[PDB]
């Protein structure tokens, strides 16, 4: 056992390792969407920059968790990062619709992980997930909700280009 | 009778407390409108910022009447603030139409208050109403009128998003 | 149909938020009242006037923050009338700060009741939100008041109330 | 009971008073280590500066708890601060081995104190420990484990001198 | 067929997508090495900073080929990103040995991809790999070569600490 | 042993260690008086700040004697830091009355140590405590003297509050 390890269940160590995969998976999906909007047949430069930053924030959510593993004295176990479920993401609206599902999936995965923290009475692991993840997820989902509502209000023609140029 | 009271009738004093309530009611209604546009299924952040400023300005309107009351020797009496008329405020144009009837409602209240002050030969209350409320209210009604005219020019859909970003931010 | 953002947010919790925003605004309304009582010519404590105005506004932002929370999680903001304050005449500075200790303890307990509901329905984020923005700010507000109450007891009734107002408010 | 006391069990107060002593014992222990490295036969100036700072950072932890005791309306009870368990601390590696055993004892005291807090539905007190202590202890234990790993790597003689100059100042 | 596409063979398009995967594999491997050094039993914060950096440069190598794939009107195609060969990377010298082998592997695929571009008379694709990839990889291999020679010269204990603080925690 | 040791008596080492405990004792006592003024039913924030400043200055008095012990080549020996004599320190005037007596006890202790150093012809040790301790103690006792006088002058109620703002 690590010299720093105290109050850190091997089941919670496994839990964290499953999260860093989900986040890296999320990161990799935003990256696909990012470079899909750089396509000459799509040409939406604001979505390219927005989803590239969304991808970089998840490599960070993963790093922070990788950081948390070493802090608590766990051992980081990587698995393959699965390819995104799509190659063509359709409209700007379709892309945010995929974003909302991805974020809900990740939120739940953290809510279950937090569940597993409370269960084995890991007050610090809980704080860590409350403080860096749970409110940042709620913020992220509202933002995506707002984007969906505004992409529906704008049409699919002129409004898409304007929303791309102004709100991303 | 307050040591400061001079040429300040008790129906006028009653009249100021009725106005104070109308300002808090308007504030509350604009508070409602401001947070309806923060909803994920509405999401007009311009309208959010705008109606929040309008609510803070009606509280300042109430506060100046609260202050005025104390200046004249009167005594501030607070009633309940009635909840806004609706939960769901509809489109941007629907929200600004409510705002117009509201401001005409409080404008009419102020003009009646002026009339009362004037029948009781209270010059300084007339000046106070003239100076801080009546021109404020005409400007505020002309502003709302323009927003309505513009919200009808721009359509629903894209029109609502452009006007939100360009004219409320 | 639920809001497209709504996840892990029980309707008891939603209904909970809506109840706390009213209490927040009830408390804002009461502090406003204490505010302008100190602005009266026959009370004339301009420190206390400033202190309570600032207090009224902070609670409007506490409700304003809970309206943001409501919309973030997919809940729907529902306003009731804001009850009028319990008193017109708030007495001495010490009396006013005693009403503030009663009021902040009701509001703290209302939040601690709301957290427990949060915890009941395994709503981790709502618990963090009430812990982060409300529970520590309440404990700081109540201690400040106790200190004020103590210090208002230590100084006299007369000269002492003037100095405390000038100096600590 | 203090005029500010609300949802603060007298076992949570007793618990808070046990932790101020543990922080002061750790503070005192780091103070001995500090001045052991200032001895002409140890002469390690980085460790001296480091462990003085570690001692100063406790006492602040003791103070933040004495501070919270008063916030909640509890009553600070000061027991003897027990002498360090040694005069002679040995190597720089030997000192960080003691720090690791000390910080875990401290951590386990804080986790125990949190569970007692959770047991008596003291949401704010849990939030206090979570915010100010639980994360701090973890960062602190990781830092001490890194130090231990690093002083085994360079190992005795020049490696001790360099680790003192480069990684402690 | 893409409105911009001109003088871009479907096997070349196929080759670019194979490099983006190798570059994302390298980024992931350097990502794993990075956090190994942040373990409390490895505690080498210089190597952690340094491999953290080398990993982000590989996601940038991938992004430039993604960016290029789009410019030529080819379509980006994402395979799974294979988990790294190990969790126990060993010594600072061991990690730099795994890096000289990972970097000679990427360079050879890059040299084959250029060969293919030349084969298909794609001057621009060739120039593009010459400009952003070929001398960067040579520069990257020379730098790792020097690290290995230096990790060899310094000790296993104290030498590993100094070299971390001096040549990697700075850089 | 000690390669730096010269003209330093084993009773002088012992006296220094005895003085370090007295200074840490005073620090603890000022500490208690600190947070006693931080109570919601006492609430004198001036006194709180003043006594926190005095607790730190004594730990400093302790640290400088620890520093002196090592300079002369003696060995620091720590004992338990005795807990304060009271929990409830009463009035602002009560707390300064306690300060004076603590300061005089600590001063007489220094004057005994100086005497002991003089008896052993430790010229540097006498100057050390003359330079950093004996005059500082006289300045501290007289400051407390002024405080006691002024607290009697201001009296019990308002004057407590006014002296706490204006003069601490
Ligand atoms: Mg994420
Ligand atoms: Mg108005
Ligand atoms: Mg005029
Ligand atoms: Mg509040
Ligand atoms: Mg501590
Ligand atoms: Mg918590
Ligand atoms: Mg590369
Ligand atoms: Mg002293
Ligand atoms: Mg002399």
């Amino acid at each position: 056992p690590s010299q720093v390890r105290q109050n850190f269940h091997e089941l919670c160590e496994a839990g964290v390792n499953k999260q860093i995969n989900l986040e890296l998976y999320a990161s990799y999906t935003y990256h696909s969407i990012a470079f899909y909007f750089d396509r000459d047949d799509v040409a939406l430069p604001g979505a390219h920059k927005y989803f590239k930053k969304q991808s970089e924030e998840e490599r960070e959510h993963a790093e922070k968790l990788m950081k948390f593993q070493n802090q608590r004295g766990g051992r980081v176990k990587l698995k393959d990062i699965t390819a995104p479920e799509k190659e063509e993401w359709g409209s700007l609206l379709d892309a945010f619709k995929v974003a909302l599902e991805l974020e809900k999936k990740v939120n739940q995965s953290l809510l279950d992980l937090h569940g597993l923290a409370d269960s084995k009475k890991d007050a610090q692991m809980c704080d860590f997930i409350e403080t860096h993840y749970l409110t940042e997820q709620v913020e992220a989902i509202k933002e995506i909700g707002d984007h969906i509502t505004n992409l529906k209000r704008v049409g699919t023609g002129l409004g898409e280009f304007i929303y791309d140029k102004e709100n991303l």
